[PDB]
């Protein structure tokens, strides 16, 4: 429901991708990113201003920006 609850599952999907590789910490940081952007009351127009929000990295900020150049 939330605007970007898109974006936050494709969060989900690069935190199971981490874990995949072993990296746990950067799953879990991908997650609390995931929970920021949720509780954020707008639709972000790109990632560097996610980045902006406790728990985003410049990596998911470039994913963000992927995301959108997909559509």
């Amino acid at each position: 429901e939330t605007l970007n609850g898109a974006l936050v599952n494709m969060l989900k999907e690069e935190g199971n991708k981490a874990l995949s590789v072993g990296n746990i910490d950067d799953a879990l940081q991908y997650y609390a990113a995931a929970i920021t952007l949720d509780k954020y009351p707008h639709k972000i127009k790109s990632g560097a201003e996610a980045k902006k929000l406790p728990g985003v990295g410049t990596k998911i900020a470039e994913k963000i920006d992927e995301f959108l150049a997909t559509g």
